[PDB]
């Protein structure tokens, strides 16, 4: 699992469960090409998101579905979509996890890169 | 304006300046049309980015150069870019400000919706 | 005004109107001197919480109550306070913005510190 | 273990290690008492800060020192320390994780709770 995701809701304090999300590659023209999809389970996660062979380097963007999550909430968001957009050097199994912090009207992501 | 942003710096605790930007608006068709650019001044702050007359109900996109910005500050930044896609109703004189507070791997995001 | 805040919430895209905090100042002997308390407006905001003169050199604690914030919208937190502690330099009208950024269990703090 | 911590570096998007901290718990004569101190790890975590026996209800404080984890890196730091306040098994027994996410002049916590 060279690519994580771990999503938490600000408003009840649990991981988001059934987050939808999308990723894709950055094609050699400059436009994107999707390569797979994904919903997180009950800890926030997607586990075999993508295989190592799908991940070369390159730049990647994960585009999370956060509006259907908060519609689903019952809440009202004011985002369409939350996008991850950055550049992989998997080379050496370097792996990464892509942290999301969700409220209706803010989101806060950062990314933790192993050795 | 309608539409305003305010970016911060986390390392240094001052606004974030000089940071460029694009506002696009979507089509029917899911294609984005660029309306605007522009480049934060040093309170992290764009004014007049667009006019009323400019924003209509509908889907934009405001993408704010951040990989520059940390690199000229001298950082290895984690994003390529940060992007904020929202759904406007501008109806009845209501203002957005969107909020980017800035790390090298992380930034928070939020908005301010004015009432009518 | 050399100590000003800016209070968000991130539930509904406004800012946090009245909300109550207090500044305290770190005594010699390791204790907490109160000094002023204030709300914050519709705007998020409190003018004329201290004065310069009121505020020299030294370790400074603000107490903002984000539990009563919360319950008074009908909302559950988790939080029983949002302290932000820093020493502050105030030398050639160095002024300082605490930003608080909250949610129901999570809250992002940062702060602008002028020159 | 009841009570978990979860630190990460917003600058090196890496988990903060060696991040010191301090767990109090409230008094009735609303002092502290420390119950613990810990050190993160690598990954950003204490295992068994503190056990069952040291954690009936009431308020808790934990008090990260986050001002010598950025002088140590090599940063200027705005905060003296990062504390979390909140009251514990209000209606009855959780177990908690709060995540903690670190830049010099900000930080975000947030907190999952289960049952
Ligand atoms: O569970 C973790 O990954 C650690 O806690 C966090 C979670 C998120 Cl989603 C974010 Cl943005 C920051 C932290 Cl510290
Ligand atoms: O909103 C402000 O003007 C100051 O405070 C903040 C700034 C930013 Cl960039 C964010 Cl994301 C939140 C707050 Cl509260």
């Amino acid at each position: 699992c060279p690519l994580m995701v771990k999503i938490l809701d600000a408003v009840k304090g649990t991981p988001a469960g059934s987050v939808a999300l999308k990723v894709s590659q950055k094609t050699a023209d400059g436009g994107w090409t999707q390569i797979a999809t994904g919903v997180t389970d009950a800890t926030g996660e997607i586990h075999n998101l993508i295989t190592e062979q799908q991940f070369p380097a390159g730049v990647y963007r994960v585009e999370f579905d956060t509006k259907a999550y908060w519609t689903n909430q019952g809440s009202t968001p004011f985002h369409e979509v939350a996008e991850v957009v950055f550049d992989a050097h998997p080379e050496g199994h370097r792996h990464y996890t892509l942290a999301l912090l969700l409220s209706p009207f803010s989101y806060t992501t950062t990314a933790v890169v192993s050795s």
